[PDB]
C-alpha cells in the first residue's frame, strides 16, 4: 500500500495473508475471509503454484513477524480459479479457497458481506484497500497491515487512463486524480472494502495497476458485484 497508515489488531478481520511454503515461506497474495471454510482471493496468485499443498492461510495477522512455527493457519482443500482466467488485465481475475477447516469467528478474524442483493446502483464513498504490500514500486514486503482510502473512479474514466487495455463492466477502478495512495505488488488479492450504511462489504479484489500511485494510473479491481452468481454457485 502506497501512502498509507498502520492498521491495528480487529480492524480487518477479514483480511488474510496466503503463504507460499516452497522454495521458501513467504506471503503471497492477500485474501478475504466470505464465509466459514471460504477465501476470495485473485486468480493471479496461482500462477506457477503446482497444488494447494504448498500454502498456507493466515488469519488474524497484524504483522509478518507474528508468523512462527507455532502460528496457527488453515491449509487449502481446493482452489477454484474462474474458468474464463487467462491474465490480470483480461478480467476474470477471482479465485475461491476452501480451507481444510472451519474458520471460528472472532475480533480478529470475521467473514465480509459480498455487495447485496438490491445495491447494485448504491454509491460507495468509504472504501479501504489494505494490505501488505509495497509501499512504492520499488521496496518490499510491509511487516504491520497498512490501509488507505481510495475513492472509486467510473469505468469511463478508468478507460481513458488505461487505452491499451479493455476495462470491462466486470472490472471496477480507484485512485486519486493526483495519485500518492495505491495499491502496490504484495497487495493483490486482497480486498477493496466499503462501508454502507455502517456495513463493510467487498467491493473489490486488488487485481493490477501500470504502477503503483502514479497520478492518473488508478488501480484496477475484480468487481466483486458482478461475479457473486459465481462466487454463490461456488460456495454451495
Ligand atoms: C501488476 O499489478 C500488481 C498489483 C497492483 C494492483 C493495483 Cl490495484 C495497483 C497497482 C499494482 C501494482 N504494481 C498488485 C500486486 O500485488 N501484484 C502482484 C502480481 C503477482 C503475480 C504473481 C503472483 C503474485 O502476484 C505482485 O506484484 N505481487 C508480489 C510482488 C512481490 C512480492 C515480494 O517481493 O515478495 C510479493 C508479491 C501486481
Amino acid at each position: 500500500i502506497v501512502g498509507g497508515t498502520a492498521s491495528v489488531r480487529g480492524e480487518w478481520p477479514w483480511q488474510v495473508t496466503l503463504h507460499t511454503t516452497s522454495p521458501t515461506q513467504r506471503h503471497l497474495c492477500g485474501g478475504s475471509i466470505i464465509g466459514n471454510q471460504w477465501i476470495l482471493t485473485a486468480a493471479h496468485c496461482f500462477y506457477g503454484v503446482e497444488s494447494p499443498k504448498i500454502l498456507r492461510v493466515y488469519s488474524g495477522i497484524l504483522n509478518q513477524s507474528e508468523i512462527k512455527e507455532d502460528t496457527s493457519f488453515f491449509g487449502v482443500q481446493e482452489i477454484i480459479i474462474h474458468d474464463q482466467y487467462k491474465m490480470a488485465e483480461s478480467g476474470y481475475d477471482i479465485a475461491l479457497l476452501k480451507l481444510e477447516t472451519t474458520v471460528n469467528y472472532t475480533d480478529s478474524q470475521r467473514p465480509i458481506s459480498l455487495p447485496s442483493k438490491g445495491d447494485r446502483n448504491v454509491i460507495y464513498t468509504d472504501c479501504w484497500v489494505t494490505g501488505w504490500g509495497y509501499r512504492k514500486l520499488r521496496d518490499k514486503i510491509q511487516n504491520t497491515l497498512q490501509k488507505a482510502k481510495i475513492p472509486l473512479v467510473t469505468n469511463e474514466e478508468c478507460q481513458k487512463r488505461y487505452r491499451g487495455h479493455k476495462i470491462t463492466h466486470k472490472m471496477i477502478c480507484a485512485g486519486y486524480r493526483e495519485g500518492g495512495k495505491d495499491a502496490c505488488k504484495g497487495d493483490s488479492g486482497g480486498p477493496l472494502s466499503c462501508k454502507h450504511n455502517e456495513v463493510w462489504h467487498l467491493v473489490g479484489i486488488t487485481s493490477w495497476g501500470e504502477g503503483c500511485a502514479q497520478r492518473e494510473r488508478p488501480g484496477v479491481y475484480t468487481n466483486v458485484v458482478e461475479y457473486v452468481d459465481w462466487i454463490l454457485e461456488k460456495t454451495q
